[PDB]
């Protein structure tokens, strides 16, 4: 199974991850509904994403720790089929939310004056209610608790990630082009948005991409170590802990609001 000494090392590596995922994603929620500066229609995208992150960290991580360190699935076919489907529903509801947050972050730059009148909270709510529906329609497409259909396994990874990745890298390379085109505030206005954009579009790729590449690489059947895949699995669940910080710390409004709650 494991070393026991390690088992306490793995559980403490997690647990802290859970506390960090339900500390940022909750600080975002207690911040949008609390500060009169974030009461924008566009700020509801960060509350549903935070809810999804808090849900993953406390509904799929506690049991992933169990399946991996214990070795067997203590439960059977009554929180295992629910766990393997609530994972694909809580991570595909974070990737697709990151895609939406970037599309509403790009239509308001390229279509700047026409989009505000089409940005009412009703539209934001109707987009949040659709991202969630699609996130759950990918999870449920109508003793080891390990994932077990090649044709579907691709459809879902490509729609769940490749698509949100390709439509979010483009929405950030056509925003970096627009913004640097405004410059043509002294050698740091650009040097800051080269980093504010690089972190935003790179933490995603360095957290989630390796897992999905390996999963479809094994979907085609190219061998990936049994280990060196467990790092990737846990790497994604650890990206939801950074998501609440990436989309909030680079914002002066959010930063001044956090100062009030934690003065
Ligand atoms: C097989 N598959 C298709 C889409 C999709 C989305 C997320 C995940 C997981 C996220 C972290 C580790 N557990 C699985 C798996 C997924």
């Amino acid at each position: 199974p494991y070393s026991l000494q390690v088992t306490l090392t793995l559980v403490c590596l997690a647990g802290l991850l859970m506390l960090l995922t339900v500390f940022g994603n909750v600080l975002v929620i207690i911040a949008v509904f609390t500060s009169r500066a974030l009461k924008a229609p566009q700020n509801l995208f960060l509350v549903s994403l935070a809810s999804a992150d808090i849900l993953v960290a406390t509904l799929v991580i506690p049991f992933s720790l169990a399946n991996e360190v214990m070795g067997y699935w203590y439960f059977g076919k009554a929180w295992c089929e629910i766990y393997l489907a609530l994972d694909v529903l809580f991570c595909t509801s974070s990737i697709v939310h990151l895609c939406a947050i970037s599309l509403d972050r790009y239509w308001s730059i390229t279509q700047a004056i026409e989009y505000n009148l089409k940005r009412t909270p009703r539209r934001i709510k109707a987009i949040i209610i659709t991202v969630w529906v699609i996130s759950a329609v990918i999870s449920f497409p109508p003793p080891r608790c390990e994932i077990n259909q090649k044709w579907y396994v691709i459809s879902s990874c490509i729609g769940s990630f490749f698509a949100p990745c390709l439509i979010m890298i483009l929405v950030y390379v056509r925003i970096y082009q627009i913004a640097k085109r405004r410059t043509r505030g002294r050698q740091n206005r650009e040097k800051r948005f080269t980093f504010v954009l690089a972190v935003v579009i790179g933490v995603f790729v360095v957290c989630w991409f390796p897992f999905f590449f390996t999963y479809t690489l094994t979907a085609v059947g190219c061998s990936v170590p049994r280990t060196l895949f467990k790092f990737f699995f846990w790497f994604g669940y650890c990206n939801s802990s950074l998501n609440p910080v990436i989309y909030t710390i680079f914002n002066h409004d959010f930063r001044r609001a956090f100062k009030k709650i934690l003065c």
